[PDB]
């Protein structure tokens, strides 16, 4: 039959057309218990491959290569295969399996969210049931067509998978909620309405105010950061941002994948520039929060909970999360940390700030350290300003810029109104840079990074080859068994690619993300 043919093709090409020994005879020795599956973890690149190349250039090499084949198949490969297991995953397994044949390095003590990271494939995922959120700022819209559409596009695509949708109805008019819940019948689609959630979680709260303040500082990709790590929303399945596309080669047949850790995250990492003192590149993980994958396990919900309490911290006391950011070094934040300002006053302070279209309030926000460095000034020139600020009006303070520095706005100083204009948008220039560690290192993935256990914990020195890999470094332990979108069928572009070198990221960083308040 043509499966027969298929699968003769297969292993025919995966041992690379050898003649050293005769593969007819292998083959057919082997097929009993061979699948098209199998065969991918026989393939150059490989752990099973490296090892019949060595075999290739002993005595007996026919007989030892059948026999190590057939028991790699049955006893690791096969097995794998069936439970859902990476090449990467059965290569380990392989190499552990024939320690006489493939000489490797113990599994190093790597410690992620408070567990130590397994080579067991014990922890199980579902990728057939996935979870979105999306919490309107339009009380009218109930979702946007892009998001509508995304939607769609990945129930059509895809039975049977269970899609599940966070959303609030306090956020809806009642039209809007109407049409929400009409949307999500047609679709299949199972709603959770975050405004009527029995949960104990100390997240649920902040959630809760994060979208009772919208207008006032609050955030919905806050909020929508925040649901992730509440055990009673998310249990099983994967939690994907509502607009990732789906890449259908990547979909797993028995819709199963495992981990070492009962938590997966988007990953990948940076090798950095030369560091001192022996002018060496270090390999630094990053991780993203918009592909998350959570095991059916009872340590779910205890990894869970241990970033939900770093979350609660953040929240309580957001100026130690803070503290090495740009808005760190406004005179704003030193009043607000001082005051005990929450998140919403602190993100609407430098919102009001902005929205001003005033360099007086500007100067009083910044404080003249960050005034000096936004508008270029020279010491003494900010010293002067500084000392007679108190007697200053609007036009006062624009006339010193004009002296000080007329280059930054290309000498047009002879209209007043434009040069401020002019002035007002270089300080806008940094706005961003100033509100979105309000979000990425509160609830976001600067946050959670640090729940599970910070940089250094990330980062080591970079080490090289040889062969296949094998999770025998801290960051080759996480590439293996700790990468949700690498096992996962959905597409990101948030973070850097594995090994990606940091003077090339690739990563497109947008202007206008749905979350950051206009400030014109
Ligand atoms: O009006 C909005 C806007 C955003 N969101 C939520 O926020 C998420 C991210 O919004 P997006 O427009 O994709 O912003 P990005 O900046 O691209 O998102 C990144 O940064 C966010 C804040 O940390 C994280 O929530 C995302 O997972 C991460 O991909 C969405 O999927 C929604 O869940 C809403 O619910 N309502
Ligand atoms: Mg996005």
């Amino acid at each position: 039959s043509n499966e027969l043919s298929k699968l003769r093709m297969r292993f025919f090409s995966a041992l690379n057309h050898t003649s050293e020994i005769d593969l007819h005879t292998l083959f057919d020795n082997l097929k009993s218990n061979l699948t098209l599956g199998s065969i991918e973890h026989l393939q150059e690149g490989s752990v099973t491959y490296a090892i019949i190349q060595e075999l290739l250039k002993g005595a007996d090499a026919q007989k030892k290569i059948e026999s190590f084949l057939k028991g790699a198949i049955k006893n690791v490969i096969h097995p794998g295969v069936i439970k859902g297991l990476t090449p990467n995953e059965i290569n380990w397994n392989v190499a552990k399996a024939y320690p006489e044949y493939y000489e490797h390095e113990k599994l190093p003590d790597v410690t992620f969210g408070g567990f130590k990271v397994r080579d067991s494939n014990e922890f199980k995922f579902k990728t057939n049931v996935q979870t979105s959120i999306w919490f309107s700022i339009k009380p009218e819209l109930f979702m946007p067509s892009k998001q509508q559409e995304a939607l769609k596009r990945r129930r059509e695509q895809y039975p049977g998978c269970k899609i599940r949708l966070i959303y609030s109805s306090s956020l809806l008019n009642p039209e809007a909620n109407r049409q929400m819940k009409a949307f999500a019948k047609k679709q299949n689609i199972s709603l959770i309405d975050i405004d009527s959630v029995k949960t104990d979680s100390p997240l649920y709260p902040l959630i809760k105010a994060e979208l009772a303040n919208l207008g006032m500082g609050g955030n919905p990709a806050a909020a929508s950061d925040l649901c992730r790590w509440i055990p009673e929303l998310f249990n099983e399945g994967f939690y994907v941002d509502i607009d990732l596309p789906v890449d259908s080669s990547k979909i797993v047949e028995g819709h199963q994948i495992t981990g070492g850790v009962p938590i997966m995250l988007n990953m990948g990492s940076i090798i950095s520039e030369p560091i001192a003192p022996h002018h060496r590149r270090q390999e630094a993980v990053c991780m993203a929060t918009d592909i998350i994958a959570y095991a059916n396990d009872r340590e779910t919900q205890v990894m869970m909970d241990t970033v939900a309490l770093h979350l609660k911290n953040i929240y309580d006391d957001p100026y130690t999360a803070l503290k090495d950011t740009p808005l760190a070094q406004t005179a704003f934040f030193n009043r607000c940390e001082e005051e005990g300002k929450n998140i919403f006053e602190l993100r609407k302070g430098l919102q009001d700030a902005f929205r001003s279209d005033s360099l007086l309030e500007l100067y009083v926000f910044l404080g003249p350290a960050k005034f000096k460095e936004v508008f270029k000034l020279k010491e003494t020139q900010i010293k002067y300003i500084d000392d007679h600020i108190s007697e200053f009006n609007e036009h006062d303070l624009l006339l010193h810029l004009i002296s000080d520095n007329p280059s930054e706005i290309n000498q047009h100083t002879l209209d007043f109104g434009r040069a401020k204009v002019m002035y007002m948008d270089i300080a806008k220039e940094h706005y961003s840079a100033f509100y979105k560690p309000l979000v990425e290192e509160i609830s976001g993935p600067g946050a959670i990074y640090n729940a599970l256990g910070g940089a250094s914990n990330f980062t080591t020195t970079h080490r090289r080859s040889t062969g296949p890999m094998l999770p025998t470094t801290p960051p080759r332990v996480l590439q293996v068994f700790c990468d949700a979108h690498d096992k996962g069928p959905f597409v990101s572009d948030n973070i850097a690619r594995w090994q990606t070198n940091v003077r090339e990221l690739g990563v497109l960083n947008r202007e206008g993300l749905s979350w950051l308040p206009s400030v014109g």
